[PDB]
Order: structure tokens, then sequence, then C-alpha cells
């Protein structure tokens, strides 16, 4: 409704300073052709919803990059903003060491560009975008602020894409590795549809 | 962040003619005021992810009604479509006989409203989007063509943002019911981070 | 009043996916240059009109070819739809096998730039366009949606534009093959209506 | 599909100067609400396709009216061109007497509000148009100026279209009086498609 | 105040269909490069005033080639209404054999552009236009429906118009061959005053 | 055909400084209800076709007048050197005294509103116009500059025009008082054509 | 407030037939390159005050000729009138033999052009400019037109402006040849100051 | 013709801060109505023409009172540098006591308004306006930099409306009291004619 | 000269969450009035300069209160960064406690407004406003981002606009409480100059 | 929120006539690359806060020069106004003679290129703005007109940017040379906030 990340194709680009490894470095798109990217906004650091996201994501992190696939989290929140709440203990709040890069959007370019900006507060939507090597987008995931996301389901959304990316065929209800895919014809697809049925 | 479906605020109105237990009969947002509506978006009848997804919903229809929660499906196939699948068997790729509605989108109105039509080829990109009793949306997902969608994730994000609603409480990371809950506010919250730390 | 369907003027062109002997197959109009072309919309599959038109022109496909001119059948249903549908018994509504194209407007484009789109149904009207070898539109025609047209009429008229195509004459109201033409000058009309009156 | 013509909805209205039983006489589209009506447009006066349909749905008038429908033709040419011709023998290309109103289209704003002028000459194309009883517009023909219109053809159009009004049901492809109708609902269409195959 | 048609300017060009010595032969300005022009615009064939000044040119057409003038009628009427009205004989209010062209403006481009159309019946009133050899209009003359024109008066122009071309003087007041002339200069302007006063 | 002048419409109202009968006093277009006016255009005072039109039509303004037409002459000289002029004796190229009111136009409105303004000289053309008691245009009369106008021609057309607002009837080409009229109807007009043919 | 006449820049061109030395003779600015020219518009021929600033300013034309300055009457009255007038006793209103050329600007775009055209009348007000030789404008006057200018005060100008081109001083308020001027700096200028308080 | 500055229209309203008598006074044109006012700008304070004209004005100042006409000088400077210069002694280029008000245009909206702004540099020609008791603006002067005005010309242009206002006639060439008027028409004129040649 | 910040109009209104004694209030201009306000803009929280100019204000905050002025800071940083800020300790770049507001600018609407974003990096520049107690502006000072601004030149320029405000007096260069005043008048200024000269 | 003046980009660029030790001479900022530029605006010439200011910044010309830093002064008024105020001794309210240049913005560019003119009244507010060597705005300062500026903070501020730009540390609050500045990082900047806190 707002916004240029639109399905099937390229995802809009950005660059910004990020929290890496307690340092701050420059973090643009460019920097991951070949590789997926799962790009989450959130709306504020020293928050409530949003430290058990950027937790449960950096804990997971080599699940995505066994995959081929980095993880960042970005907010309107400056990257001393960021760094501070990395500096806090999670028992208080915080954050803690982070195995994810923290983007700052202080610009709001990257939340007006993925169209998450809540423009009355000023602050982005928890908006989810996957990206694959191509930098075609191929997901998009955005919840209100008092529902935080699933990083089971993000995984379980960027295996899917790859695989159907490399193999062809596609992927039902409820897919995991290991489930049947269908090959997409109708001829052909009826082998999955009598043996489901 | 869909055509004209922005989160929180209301949801784009729709009426359309659907299949309801194998009849054509009329559906409105508004009939559903008072309860929560999960109303995914799928592109073509008679392919191939679209029926997984479909069955999958109808399966579980009763455990979201459970919950005060309508399951709508839709697509820019007419009823009469609709109704010849249903009446194939899904041993042949059919959907066979269905406990949620079909909505009929020829006039590609409501893919337009909700920001999902693949301008292309004329069809809906899988769309799926929560709306609560208020007629507010909550939720937008939205997958590239060739990747199912979860029911269980739809299920818990109808959970959580049910429960937010009555106890005003926000759902961390992977919340499903019985996890713990966060007060929003910087002194209540300390008891959630200290004891998961 | 709507379109770019002008007689006298080439047709618009039209790029689609189509069913041809129960296979999918791309269907352009320069590939009929030569041939004359009866494009006929429908509204939608699995009704009632519908199958009797397409199966008519389907039964009489021959009696056109023979005259080197080739039939296509559109709606705005999918190829998977039409293929459903053929894959239907005609006893039971459905349009059995096929000896012609039914190409899928699923874009709606087609139905556009014929002029033929019902927009408040998004549905196409029963608009036939007869199309000679040059890729000149010569005819339109187009019913309301409860009422068929006429075979018959389709093939007197590819007759009578290839006749007068061929010699340079005019068919009379009623011609059919084997009735007397009008040489379309002042002077010779008159061995015509001498003899007619 | 014609200027202002649209299938559906109210059919242009119309006012002009014709030749009625060798006399001068205003004719409005509104003089016939309650009745059917076919309008066909026509070049030229003194040309040869031209005086065989003006003659021949002249001599089949009677036929339309017993339907309660009336035929009316119109052109470019004046009203004083319309009766030198009607008063020229049919035997020598004119029109003879005629039970069928003549209008005169000299502004060309019937023609440019039906759709039907060719502006590189300023005359009409052989459009005829059936108009119901309650002044919606139901058919659109418009053959190219070589080849002459069916009399029988609109004749069959002209019944169907009453048979669906008064009955509610539809006309199959090539239906005539003594044909069988369908029922349009999925469940009572039944009775047909076995009766028929 | 309306069309193209300026005194001194070049005369909008033209081009149509026009019956000449019973046949029909394309009639342009560029064919009278070098030649004076009368073109005078008629109503409609078949009526009254019409055919007189019709018949009273085409008597005295001879008077004006003589001069290097050639003549010329057009009506919005086809030509092969102009055909049939010369095949009607002038006791039965036809026209008879001609000696001047009858142009076909179906098109109403001529009247248009010499802006003579009765916009609110789509006729020519009774405009004549003098063309030099140089194709720059000299006189403007426009009638009323219900008054004829004056042949002898366009002879006077065209005498006129010829010799103040070639021998620099101007023409008094109801001047016609043999009458003084003035030479317009202050000096020798004297020589006409001072002898007629 | 010229600025606002248009055949069968209200004539441009018009408002002058004149001299009349050696006077200046004010005529405007509204005095002139219930009479004919004969507006005649010149460019320049003091030259040479001029004076002899201006003596013309004042020498013959009771031939006019006895017909209640009223001839008035205008040009964008001043009404005081129209007054030098009038006073500037014929033999020297003067007008003398005038029997007709001589408009100044000073502004340019009359010519402009009249369509007759040379716009590279800032003068008028030789228009003429008939405007009848009712304040309808009847008749436009422009003539290039060295070519003066014929008040006979004038006259003849005023006695038309008067001629066919009291009977109804029309003038034939060159029409002269005592002349035979045309009744404006098929059947009555055949009275005058088998009798003059 | 119109026009394009501004101090300190380029006059506007002019280019006019006039009245020099009883014959017509074109007029242009260039004509008077490296020459002060005084142009003086006056409103109508054959008025009142106008008379007497022509023939002020003729009789003075050889005291503005001894300087290198040039005299120039316009008005919007053709040539032929200002001969008229010239041809006119002075004793009856007329200027008799002018020294000075008389300009006709009938397409009052010299009026125009100098913003000194009274619209609501079609004249030109009193307006006087002073071009210096290098084509500059120097002096605006224009009067209402009951008040004549002062040729005195014209010629004083010119020589005021022609003085502080040569000597690069400047002439203080009521200079006239002979008395004191100002150097323009402010030590130099206190030399005027001290002698004249 | 100077901005908003039109002769024979209401002068362009002004209000200015101004000294007068020592001290700082608001002036407003409609403190004058039913006097006349002589309105001159000049480019700046403490330069070379400027002060000869402001003194000129001032000793003549009540010259123009006694006629009801009341001398305004404006500028841009600010009403304090206007005091200093005032302030300042006359031999040293000042202006020493004042008879007349001193506006100060520091908004440049008077020297706007009077269409005497040179831009380029941001100051006023030397702009004089008469203004009389109706606000209506009467007589326009302009002088470059180089030269100053004179006292001498304004009061006689004054006297002179003043004049023609009361008694009806026009001033010619040059007139001062005493000297004869002209009574404006045609007639009576010839009273002043045949006196003065 | 800010956005919508202009000297000597009302402030741009403003209304923000702000951490006041370390809990979140509402704040909002219309709480000031009759009371002066310094607003001061800074860049970023966890900062460099930043923690040093809130400080220096914070410990001086009673030094503007006793002069009934009240402080308030505000970055575009949110009050839970902010709340971070402060419990941070100050021998760690922390602000530790406060005296005054910290107001949140995450919309960035105050420093738009202001005028004062840094637009390529979404912060505020060192922007102070001083506020007068009816809410006009009468200060503005914008600083680029290494240099601090100075607490004393704010509050001596409070004491100033407050000693101005009350007395009608002006306050010269470097005014400081205890120095002369000058009486903004010709005359009364004169007591100051010569005083201190 | 008008002009130009933005911190951080080039300095709008200035020329400008100014007195220069008592003469006329031409200033541009062009003529200070290299050097830094405190320009300050003041309202108007002789009067009352303006002449405290001027004589404060021209005192204290050389301590600025000390450092590479030029004063330049510019008002609206002229620069004959200018060194009229000059050549005022200071105990009357003059300036007397200065040590720092005084432009003439008589056009208003300069005080609309940095947004300091106070519309209503043509003068520019109390503005302020210090540039860097390489022409770079850094510093603005705008006063309500009652209250004078410092020229103590303003050759503050200049230190200050002078160290920042040769050291590349950051000034805290109230810095004046000889105080400890700090390293703009997280890290490096701990020095500073232990050793003061």
């Amino acid at each position: 409704a707002s916004g240029n990340a639109r399905i099937g194709k390229p995802a809009p680009d950005f660059k910004a300073t990020a929290v890496v490894d307690g340092a701050f470095k420059e973090v643009k798109l460019s920097d991951y052709k070949g590789k997926y990217v799962v790009l989450f906004f959130y709306p504020l650091d020293f928050t409530f919803v949003c430290p058990t996201e950027i937790i449960a994501f950096s804990n997971r992190a080599e699940d995505f990059r066994k995959l081929g696939c980095e993880v960042l989290g970005v907010s309107v929140d400056s990257q001393f903003t960021h760094l501070a709440w990395i500096n806090t203990p999670r028992k208080e709040g915080g954050l803690g060491p982070l195995n994810i890069p923290l983007l700052a959007d202080v610009t709001r370019r990257l939340s007006e560009d993925y169209g998450v900006l809540k423009t009355d507060e000023g602050i982005a939507y928890r908006g989810l975008f996957i990206i694959d090597g191509k930098g075609v987008l191929r997901q998009i995931t955005v919840n209100d602020l008092p529902v935080g996301r699933s990083v089971d389901e993000a995984l379980r959304l960027v295996q899917a894409f790859q695989y159907t990316d490399e193999h062809g065929e596609v992927c039902p209800a409820g897919w995991k590795p290991g489930s049947d895919t269908i090959k997409p014809n109708v001829d052909d697809s009826k082998e999955y549809f009598s043996k489901h049925n």
C-alpha cells in the first residue's frame, strides 16, 4: 500500500551504518549478491517485544548462514543507540552480544522504501522481508506491534524458496525439509495428489 | 502494506460471491464484525500449491472457529470454477468437500484492494491477512507463488493477537499459548527479562 | 465505445496461452497470416450458453478450415480451468474433446483490447470478430449474455468476405454461396437490379 | 462496444428527420419505449449492397412488428436524397415504396453516437443494433462495406432476446423458436445437458 | 468566425471526389494552379434554390473559362447522389447534364475548412469563394439559405480582380469591363476624381 | 463566417460614434430593431476605391430607406477624420455631403467583432453585412482591397431577403423583384421547375 | 505598466510609413543611429491640442537638428489623413507645411510597444520619449489628453542628456545651457554645493 | 504607463513613514483626497542631482500649496537617513530644513507600484507623478539618473490640469497662466485657430 | 529563518513525549505561556558534544527558572533511548540525573518545523531557539555539529529580551545586566552615545 | 524558513559595493577564500543598537584577523549613507572611523539570499553568519531587533570551529581556548568523560 517492496521484483536497495561485532560498519544490499537475506525491521530499541526477536534471530543466526542466508535487523535508532543496547545485560532488557548486524535507519529511508514506516509514530512496523541471491524479493511478513514474529517460520520459508530455486518444484502448504514437493504441471502433479489423498 | 491494506487501519472492505457448503452465497467483511478473519488469496484453481493450502485450512477450519476466527479463501476464478474444483476428488488434484468459503474475485477488485495482484499474469500472490473483530488489519503475509504458507503459523498469530487484545500484554518472539508475555512498560517489563535471562 | 477493435483497420494484436489438443501452447495473431480467423469471446467456463457455442464451433471446425479459416475461443478463465472443462463430459455440462483452441485471457488484456469486457463482472461479452488474412478486422458481433450466437451466420460471413476479397464484387443481404453478387459501380450494378426486381 | 453504444446500457438516444410513407417526419428512440427496435446503419444512398438490405428489411417489416419490434434504417444522406431514392424503381437500383422509416443522419451525430462512422469517408459502416422495450442495447452487429447483413439472423436474435426476457432461461447456440433452452443455474441446467448429449 | 478562409492568404487546400462529365473523378485545388477559381458551396441536393444556382453557373461556365477561371460546385452529398441528380430532368427539379464539376464533401472537410458549415444541420451555407492563380483567396460571399447568389456579380468580381492584378489600378464601386479605374496614389487618383465629379 | 459574424445568428452588437448630417452622434445596432441594416466596412479615409463606394451608397440611400433598410459605413478612422473628408470636395477625392452615417471604429472593436480586420495593416477589409429587422445576420460579402463592391447586388440581396421573409418562398439564382420564386417543398416546387425547364 | 519602453534600456524598435515633406516614406529607428530622437505620440488628427503641439515642434525643428536630434510625431491616423491635415490651412485647424516627419501607427503597434495606447479609445496618450544616439531610452513624458507638452522643456532635456553624455557630469534641477553642473563623487561634488549654498 | 501607474486611472495607493518638519509621521495617499499631489521619486540620499531637486521643490513648496497641491518626495532610503540628511548643511551637500515631506520606501513597494524601480541597482529613477484631487493620475515624467527635472515645468503642468479641470477647455503646447485655451469641439476651436494663425 | 521558525512571529507549535524526572510525560509549547522557553535541539543520544550541552543546561536549569524561563532539550531519539542515557553514569558518557525535560522527536516533526534537520543523516543540528512568554520567536542559534553552544550566551539573551520587553529600551552589543540601554529615538538616544564616547 | 543559507553547505555567494577605509570598493565572498568570515547583517544606518555592534566589531577587528578571520558588516543602506554615518562622530550616534568593511545591500539580494529580510519593513534582522575558509556555512545567529549580539561569543565560536577544523576533535559546551576537547568516537571519548565527571 506504500513503498516499493514488490514480490517477484528487485528488493529496494539500501545502505546503512550497522553495529557488527561491537563496531560500526557500512552495510549495503550489494554485499549479499549470491546469498539470501532475511531483512527484518523493528520499531524501537530499549522496548519489549523488540529484544526477544533480535535475540531469537541472533541465537539461530548460524542456522541461516548454514543455508547461505544472512540475517539483518534494522530500526530507526542510531548505531550509538544500537551499541548502547548491545552493551546492556539481557537481564536488563538489553541485547547483550549479538551475532547479527543491527542497522540504523535514521533517515527512515529503508522503512519508507520497504513500506513499513508507521508514519504517526515515525517507527517501523514488524516487517520481515526475504530476498534471494539474485536480489529479488520473495516474501513479505508484517506484524502489528504487540505480536512478535517466528524464527521457525522464517527459516522454513528460506529453506522453501531455496529448494524450489534449485529443483524447479513447488512446496505444498506446511512444507518442511524432507516433505514431498509437487512437479508444477498437470500430468506430473498426479503423482503427488494420488499419494497424499 | 498492500494496496489499500494498511496495518493498524480498517481492512479493505469486500463483498463477493462464494461457494459455501456446495452452494453460491454472498460473503462480506461485514458478516464478521466481532470475529477474527483469516483471508488468504491464492493464484489459480486447478493448480498445484493451491489445493494443498485450501485443504490445509479447510481441515483446520474448526480450530480457528473455536477461537472465533473465520477462514476465507479467494482467487480470481469464478464460483462456477470453484464448484467444479470442489466436485473434483482430491486424488485428482481436486479440493473435495470444503469447510471454508471460497470467494470469487472475477473483477479482481479484492486482489487490487489488498495489493496482491501479480499484474503481469492477472492472478493473486499468496497474500494472507488477519483482521480482528473491530475490522482492523493486524497481519500481512505474502509469499511468491512457488512456496505454500503455514496454517500453524497463521493459527499462532490469531491466538497471539487475541491474547494481546484481551490482556493488554505483548507476545514475545515465537510465542504460543501458555508461553509468558511481557508487560509493555519500562518498570513492569523487568519481571520478564530477568526471569528468562 | 471501448477498446481498439476498429473495422477496416488491423485487428488488435493478441498473445495468449491456449489449450490445443489437450496441451498448453502459445497462440499469436501473427500465427494466422494469410488465413482468416474467427475470434469469439465468451464470459465464463462451466456455465450454460458457453458450452453450446464452444461445442458448436468445435464440431463445425473443419467447415472453416476447408475455407482456410481458423476458429479461436477465448475467455478470462485460465488454461487450467479450460482443460478441466474439456475433461468434463458434455452430458455433465462439460466440453469434452475439442477441435479448436481455447485461449486464456486471465489478464483481461484481450477482452479490453477488443472492448468486450463487462467491467462490472470482469467477464467477456459474447464478442465475435472476423479477421482476414492480412490481419484486418472485417466484422464485429457482440451478444448480451443470455443469447447465444449462430455458427451458420459466422460461416456465411467468412464465405462472403473471402468471395468479395477474391472477386471484388459485393454480397447482397442474406447472401449465401451460389447466390448472385453485385458489381459495385453504377453501370454494372444494373445487371443485378434488373434481374432481382 | 460502439461510441456511446454499450451492451447492457441504455442505447444512445437519437432524434432525426425520416421519410415515412413518402413524407417527412421526426423520429425519436423514445417514441419506441416498450417495443423492441432494430436500428441498422448503412453508408450511402444510390449504391449497391445498400438497397438489398433496406428492401429486405422493408419486405419483412411486418414479421418484426408481429413480435413488437420496429425496424429503422439510417444513413448520413438527407431526407430529400432518401425520398428521391424511394421514388426510383427497384429495377433501376432504387428502393421503391418502403414499409420502414428511413432516417437522415446529416449531422453524423447518430453515426458518431453509435460508433459506426467510417471517418475517412464520413459514412456509416453496416452497423445493426437491437434495443429492447426498456431502451437497453442487447446486440451489436457491424459488417465491413462489401458484405451485407442477414435479416434472418436479426429476426432470430430479436426472438431469442424476447424469449430470455419473458422466461428467464438462456438460448443455446443456434436457438430458433422451437429449440430447447437452458435454465441458467448449475442444478437445473443438467436437464438440458443430459437430453442433448 | 470559423474555418481557415482568410482574404489575402492561401485558400484552404481541398481534395474531393467529383462528378465530371457524368463520371467520377478526383478534383483538387492544386489542379488549378495558374487559373482563377470560383468555388461555390450549396446545402443539399434535390432541393429548390440549389438547382437554379448549379444550372446558372453551368450555363455560364464558358464565360468564366474564357477568362481562365474554373467554376466548381460542392455540397455534402455523395458523388452518387450528385450523379443521380444529374440524371434527373430539370423539369422534375433535376440538374440535367452539367458543364462544371460537382464535388462531394461527405467528410464535411471542405465545408469546415471554408467555414460555411451550418452545424445544427450538417449542411453548407451558400458560400462562394474566388481564388486567384496563385492560390490566394480574393473574395468571400455567403448567403443565408433562402436567397440565391448572382452569377453576374461573380463574373464581374473575377474580371475586376484580374484587371487589378495586371495593371495595378483599383476598381471603383460597380466597375465593369470598360469602366474607368483609379491609379491608387494621391497625385494620380485626382485624374479619376476630377473627371467623375 | 467572420469573427463573431455567423449566418443565421444574431449579428454582433456594435456601438460607435458616427458623423450624421455633419454632426457627431452615437449609433448602435439596437437603434435599427425592425429595420434591415446594410453595414459595410472600408479600410481607410482619404484613399481611392473607398470614396466611390461611400458615395455610391449615399446616393442610393433612399432606395434602401424606402425598403425600410438603413445603410451604415464604418472604418477605423475617427469621426474627426470622417468629418474632414465629408468637408473635402469630391473633385479632390473627398465625399462631400453624405446621406448615410459614417461610423468611427477607432478601437477596432467592430472590425474585430465582424472578422474583417486586416491584422498586418490594422484596417478593415471590404466587408459588407446584411442584418434583418430581428438583428439576425443574413449575408456576408468581403472583397480584397483593390476591387469595390456593387450597390446593385446589395440592393437585390436586401430585396430578396425581404421577399423570402414575408412570403416564405425562396429566391432562385439572379432573382430580381418580379421574377418567380420557388415554394420550398418537394410537391409545390414542381410548379416552378416544369414551368422554367 | 504596459509595453516595453524602459529607461536605461534599448528603446523599442519601430517601423512606420510617414509623411515627409509632402510625400510618403518609410521611417525606422535604425535610421537615427548616432542621433538623438524626440518621439512624441498624440491622439488624433483634426483635433485641438494636437495641432498646436505638432506645429510647435515643427517650427522649432531646426533648434533640435542643430544639436543632432530629430523630432518625430506619431499617431494612429493613416499617412493619408496626415497628408490631408498637412494640406489643411492652420487658420482652419490644420497643420500646413511641416518640417518634421509624421508617422502613421495604424496597427497601434508603436503605441502598444511604447505603452501609451489609451485602450478604451484606441488612441495614444501624449507620450514623449527621448532616445539617445546609442538607441537607449533616456526620458519618458506622458500627459493626459487635455494638457499639451512643452517644447522648451523637451529641448532643455535633450541639451542636458547631451551634456552629461559628453562631460560625465550631471545636471541639477532646472539646468539650462550655461548653468553649473556637478561632478558625481562625494569629494568633487562639494565644489558645486559650497558655491551654491 | 508604470507598473500599476496608468494615466486616467486611480493612482497606485501608497502609505509610508515620512520625515515631516523634523519628525516621523505616516503619510498616505488617502490623506490628500481633494488636493493635487506631486509625487517625485529620486534614487539615493547623499548623492548629487538629488539634493538640488529636493531643495528646489522645498523652496517652491508654497507655490504649489497656494494651488491646493502638496509636494511629496520619496526614495528607498529610511526615515533615519532622511533626517540625517536634513541635519546635514546644504554647503556639505545636505538638505537642511525642509518644507516638504520625505517618504521612506524601504520596502521598495512605492517604486515597484509606480514602475520606477531600477532593478539592477535597487533604487528609483527620477519619476515624477501628478495626481488630481480625485486620486487620478494625470501626468508621468521619468528621467534617467544623470539629468534633473524642472520644478517650473511641474508647476506649469499642475496649473494646466487644474485649469482644464475647472473650465473644460484644453491647454495648447507650452501653455502658461494667461495664455489662450481651446474649446475642444470642431466649431468652437475655430476661434482659437483663426486668432493664432 | 527555520522551516516554519521566523523571528518576530509565533514559534512553531510542538507536542512531544519527554523524559521528566525519570518518567514519561507529554510536553507542549502551550504549557509555557507566560514563560520564556529555551528550546535546544541536539543530534544524537549516546554521543560526544551532546551530553556536555545537556549537562551544562541541566546544571543551570534553575538559573533560567528564576528568570521565568524553562529549558527544553530535544533530539530524534526515542524517550526509551533518552531514559537509558539518563540511567547511564556521566563518567561513562551518560547523562545521569537531569533537571530539564528531554523531548523525543522521532517523527522528526519538531526538527523539520524548526528547520534544523540535517537531511542526509536524519538528525538535528545544534539549533537553539528562545521563545518569549507570549510564544513569539525572538532568537535563533544553529551550530554545526562539532561546536557546542554557550549557556552563558543563552542566559544573557534571555535577560536581554526580558529587559527590553519590560522597559521598551534596546540592549547594545554585549549588553549584560548593569550595562546601559538606549532609548530608541533620535533625541533620547543621544544620552547614551554621549556618555559612552 | 526562507532563503538559502544552510549549515554544512556553501555559504550563499555575495558581491557588494562597500565602504573600506572611507572609500568605495567592491567586496565579494571569493575574496576571502581560505579565511573565516563573520558576516553580520544589521537593519538600518543611523539607528540605535546598530552603531554599538558595528563599533564593537570594528574595535575587535584585529582579534579576529589574528585568527585568519575577516568581519563584514552589511545593511540595505547605500554606500553613500554608510560613508555619511562614518563621517558622523560616535558621540552624536555616528560610527567614526572604522576598521571593518560595511557592505551596501541596496538590492536586498544579500539579505534575501541569507534569509534575514524582515519583509514587512524591508530591513535585515540581526543575522550573523560564520563561514569557514572553504566557503562552508558553520554557524547561524539571528536576533530580534531590540537585542544586540555579542562580539565575545562570535570570537569564541570562530576559535572552536578552527580548533575542530585543525584537530578533528569536537568542542564541548562553553569551550574556550585551553579547555579540553572530546575525541568523537565511543572509545576515545571516555578519556574526557571520566576526567570531568
